[PDB]
């Protein structure tokens, strides 16, 4: 089924047996990209692959920050990202602005993804090339993770995992215990199953952050590394 | 994988493997064109430009790759150069309406990740290309220190320590790969830069060239200057020299 | 002979990476007739070879040397259309200058501003670009002599003497061998006109006209057209040293 | 000078003498106001308010004279309580519609420059009044060190190490003229405000944090500490 | 201090000792309107209305001086009621823009601050006059609690464990002071209401009046409903009796 | 001439004898401001403003009636200071969408002519009031030299050597007079600014008093800066000393 003829040229274009094809082809634009995974406050890690030398420390960054409380963790086309999460900085401003306080995570996904289905439906353009992940906490609310894909698909998780291996990473976390377990502890465990998954960058927001989400010090990445490293020998 | 049909002739339209061709083409608009790298040293940063002498007939002081954009930021180019200078401006607009409002110079990282908004704002729709070119921005103030941003035509802003575009891309990053420019003075680095350029430079396909360079640093008081006679011409004999080996 | 698609389209890359309908805009000027221009120290002069294509014209009609301003002109190749549309273009925009800012537009500037313009029709669908190529001259005491390049895909370039059409090639060898950061107006005149009859075919194109242009210290900074001694007896001297 | 035939109705009209009287007036509107003041510390700046127990029936954590702008930036108000509000509106959206674009947090500097411009835009023009509210905004962080600035019906903004608007601007402001304030942590200024309120306070309080001491976070004064330094005032009163 | 001349007549126009009269004034046109008040159980909100049969004639359910707003906030308004109609269309609106969007009810907290805002909006201007009522707003969920307001002329959002607006405020928010309310349920609360409104009313002045009730809170699921007539009538004699 | 009865109530209005009233009031506010002064060096331009600390509590650089529009324009403004500001940001906007597009810095001659379009704008209409405030642009390049702009709220521009505006206008120019200050360096010149401040300072009736200072010249490169604190408090002594 390279299906296509006409009918994967457009997002203006149904197959006949009734898909997009344009979405789904946007979609192999974030398996073309490297492995990002995220877990439940909440975590976030990526295969962030050293493509030079030459370059900024805290440039590339494939962990954003979209406000205080909330983390954007992205894979596929970084452009795009980068211009979704501008998107979500203005939503949840124009939050503050008027309603007083914080963005709940629930509804902020449920807007920026509007916005990126906003780009499914249309002949004069393509859709988003790129998947990502919002993460917070705050009390009242508990810890929240959020995934939209490329088709503009908000889905509630536990824990999941974008790019190179969605698959393999998934089953990977099916493993753990993540309901139970503390932040401190699973930072370990995420870095475990990149290096894991990885073919031959680290996030926090918790009760253990105020609320803030910041990156993880280097202490904490350089020790979990270094665990990683050695339960990989085996 | 030529591929295209279809895929490759539309900004709108994703490959099936997951790829807007149309980008990658425009990137290949910069391979086209000659080489030209910007590199950090500690009170600055420095910009050069195999500028190609494509006639004697020539102004010096038009064909320039190396713009300012305010005082205090630099802009070098490379890839199709009429969509750079139309690019120039926007960052021009974008760092004045700035300053309308918010009072001082607007912050490098920044306006790149402002002005790359803009080109990738050209790489979703059908009704376009996107722009053929890439670009660095370099800028020193005390408060931010030195700073070096590239943006390429997918809308892509990277921070550096030191870059290069164009024809050799490949060649010229190893090489600076080699120099310790986190330590350096730009002073030495001019020197250093327009090494690079020879070196890279193809004395058999393309014919004679000149050359163009650019301060910003605590060196310049935070302007963004040409580089004065003197220090090109020293400079310039110094690569000559270290050529030949 | 690349196209397929690729070059259809001013929205369309090449795989190798090449906007393929501009470079087919470009070549609309080349099989357009050769118009030169060059700075002399004192000034800028432009001329034409432009070619009689019938008897029955009006005399200045045709022209393919305006006045964009008072102290500015214009000397175009290509699709002549086109041009005097640019032309139009660059008039508003050094008139929408002296409006607000007082005095004459730079020319460093006027130029840079009608390129943004003939760019904009590089990058879209549902036009286009501009099958035009053309040069401004200007002078002022403040700002000296100015000579600028546009083509198609919206390049300005300054230049000390260029050349646009038929032969681009050989008339530039030709400006090359002149020394004309030295010489003054006057003389220049001479040695355009020259250039053109030079480059000109006598076989494939027929009989020629000869077009051309002041502006300098020489004429108070108005660019005007050439008054016929100076023409008559500068076409005669390029004849002449022809036979050789 | 109850100037005035004509000359004090509208913003529109300068008296002959050259005076905006309808500013003036909208002034008056924030002396007619209970007082409130506010001080720097050297890590960080401090809000109090002279809150008038208008009613036992109220809700607590109503009232409020100070509030949030943002979470780095405090606001604390004084005469015409509506307009206040509206006003703190204008300076939310604009702290926001920063962060928006410029990615962190806005300079107190410049939030303050803007919402300016903004009070000042009502005092040219015949069809409005001019806002009847003083405030100041306060804000830390650690690049930007301590910051403190007030504006006025006019729309006037004044950096400031402290000041103090409404009932008495004059008794309050020479007390803190007395204070060390460039020296002291913020912690000792609570103390010191509260005492100056009860100073001023005709017989015949609301608090607030931001500094280091808080992270950057202007937050209200807890409990504990309020009380504590209420008592302090009490005490150093008595003399 | 019946100051005015020039200084009450506009919005638009501070008094010289610093006051917006115009405002001042329509907010005596609150207190020309008959009594009516609200009060927040521990389980609620409760509101009560004066309300002064003015015709035999009438429908019952017109006049009516409780609103639903949404399903979960009440309204309850004294002064000029043409003016409150129009201001619980507002509220109305900014309620259910909110559902539209932000998925859930709206908190009164914030529902207040809009509305507020918009009644402000009329105290700065010439070209009108400010709204001639105040209102309370009511609600109950369990995630944020009882929850009572009040908005006056002036554009202010009070917070409140009881309020009470019109001919006598001041009478009847005295009476409140007495109330326990934080302690008691809502079901206590409407016989206590119904009290102060027999205690504050005129006799003499007013002639017979009716009675309006309100309830919301977990007694009703949250759901902003009238009274049952069983706990009226009932509420309604126990006034009567405490009176004598 | 107290004229006025309507005359004077309305920038829209003409009295008879043929006069703007309620611009000439606004120019009074002007007057009840204090003094400023700027005046043109050889090699570029200085300013002084006798500014009244009117508190202890304040910043340091608060208050400051001495801006930069640019990096090479200085602005010094008397009167009305709110207005002041606002006006600052307009020659912000116009000096900087100067850069947008013209390239370099915006010329003085030119932005002083801008701004004062738009102070002259308030002067026509009923709706407004005009501008309660003057100021002084100064600046220097190479290529144009140093330079010295005044406006007041009636939208005029003006050329200077050097000028004062506020408390005494008069006496202060009248002392500028006496100066030399086409020949004198700008070094020199800061002092007999603070000499003149200090002159026309009332003792009595104002109270204490701070002083602020301004560069623009080749001195400082093009760049508008504060005088460093050696060169004040050099200066404010020699004022001091010559003085008595």
């Amino acid at each position: 089924s390279s299906i296509g003829t006409g009918y994967d040229l457009s997002a203006s274009t149904f197959s006949p047996d009734g898909r997009v094809f344009q979405v789904e082809y946007a979609m192999k634009a974030v398996e073309n990209s490297s492995t990002a995974i995220g877990i439940r406050g909440v975590v976030f890690g990526v295969e962030k692959l050293v493509l030079s030398k030459l370059y900024e420390e805290g440039s590339n960054k494939r962990l954003f920050n979209v406000d205080r409380h909330v983390g954007m963790a992205v894979a596929g086309l970084l452009a795009d990202a980068r211009s979704l999460a501008d998107i979500a900085r203005e939503e949840a401003s124009n939050f503050r602005s008027n309603f007083g306080y914080n963005i709940p995570l629930k509804h902020l996904a449920d807007r920026v993804a509007m916005y990126v289905h906003a780009y499914t439906l249309y002949s004069a353009v393509r859709p988003f090339g790129c998947s990502f992940m919002l993460g917070s906490y705050s009390v009242n609310d508990g810890a929240q993770l959020y995934m939209i894909d490329p088709s503009g698909v908000s889905y509630g998780y536990w824990g999941c995992a974008i790019g190179k291996a969605r698959q393999a990473a998934k089953t990977e976390i099916e493993k753990l215990q993540m309901k139970e377990m503390t932040c401190r502890d699973i930072v370990k465990e995420v870095a475990k199953i990149i290096y894991i998954v990885h073919d031959e960058e680290l996030s926090w927001v918790g009760e253990l952050t105020n609320g803030r989400h910041e990156i993880v010090p280097k202490d904490i990445r350089e020790e979990a590394e270094k665990y990683a490293k050695e339960s990989l020998k085996e």
